[PDB]
């Protein structure tokens, strides 16, 4: 039975479990590898990982060495054609109507389902991948396992319930703190019993809060715990050197968590394989700030 995928740019028919999959977006390799589909090409995002596959997903390669694509200057249409895929997964790749036509000329192409051309809700991406590679039941159990691990954190830490969190990018932008707005990207924090501080709501730009310099101190001080997606010790040092961050009660009362690079990657990938890394490695850090 062929699978018909309905997406932003129409429908894609996938006649059989595909043997040559290109992962054209920033994160889809995690959910593909999770259901034992090893892409023939993975697209790099950040962190300079071998084959752009981060450590939580690397084992599933079974030693394969996929081609590494990049989006530095758009989707690499000719490189994709040369790989002769039977399925292109381009959910998190910035596909538009023009690039959709180009990819579809090469092979059946699964695009995003809606208005997010990058970073659509992680479970929507997972379910679509699962359908596309004839692994829906397996992908369903893996999504459930994520929710269960975060629910188990909540059960072990009832004192956290209602405590206020912010999830911040690891670097300032042109002087501004950049927060993740409340949405699918913060559901994992809610699943552990935390609330997203509403101090960021007035500063919305698309899915982030871009905090004006004169509001940094008050906005950070609204939170009980601040999770910064730092990718190096230099990132942490630059945040603590910022005069507004340095003068906040968040700094005075040691409310900051600065992620390791691996932790920042696991949050950023938000996948069936990366979220269990967050559920393992973030709770001990939250306990140090909130108490167990």
């Amino acid at each position: 039975h062929a699978v018909t995928i309905t997406h932003l740019f129409g429908q894609t028919v996938i006649k059989e479990p595909p043997k040559r999959v290109v992962s054209a977006g920033y994160t889809e390799q995690d959910d593909l590898l999770a259901v034992d589909v090893v892409p023939i090409a993975v697209t790099d995002w950040f962190g300079d990982q071998p084959f752009a596959v981060w450590p939580w997903a690397a084992p599933k390669l079974g030693g394969a060495r996929p081609a590494v694509l990049n989006l530095d200057n758009g989707i690499q249409i000719d490189r994709i054609a040369a790989l002769k895929p039977d399925l292109i997964v381009a959910i998190n790749a910035g596909v538009d109507a023009d690039t959709y036509q180009q990819l579809s000329a090469i092979a059946p192409t699964v695009a995003q389902s809606g208005g997010d051309a990058f970073f659509e809700p992680w479970k929507d991406q997972a379910r679509s991948i699962g359908q596309a590679v004839f692994a829906a039941d397996r992908m369903r159990s893996l999504i459930e396992a994520v929710d269960q691990k975060f629910a188990a954190v909540a059960q072990r830490h009832p004192r956290w319930r209602g405590k206020k969190a912010l999830l911040l990018q690891g670097r300032l932008w042109q002087g501004n703190v950049v927060a993740t707005l409340a949405g699918w990207r913060t559901d994992f924090l809610n699943d552990m019993g935390l609330v997203i501080a509403d101090s960021i709501k007035p500063f919305a730009v698309d899915q982030r809060g871009v905090i004006p310099r004169d509001h940094i101190k008050a906005v950070l001080d609204a939170a009980d715990v601040l999770i910064w997606m730092t990718e190096s010790p230099e990132d942490e040092k630059a945040l603590l050197a910022d005069p507004e961050i340095a003068a906040s009660q968040a700094t005075a009362q040691r409310r900051h968590i600065f992620t390791s690079k691996e932790q920042a990657g696991a949050i950023a990938f938000s996948s069936v394989l990366s979220y269990p890394v967050v559920a393992e490695q973030l709770p001990p850090q939250i306990s140090q700030i909130l108490g167990a």
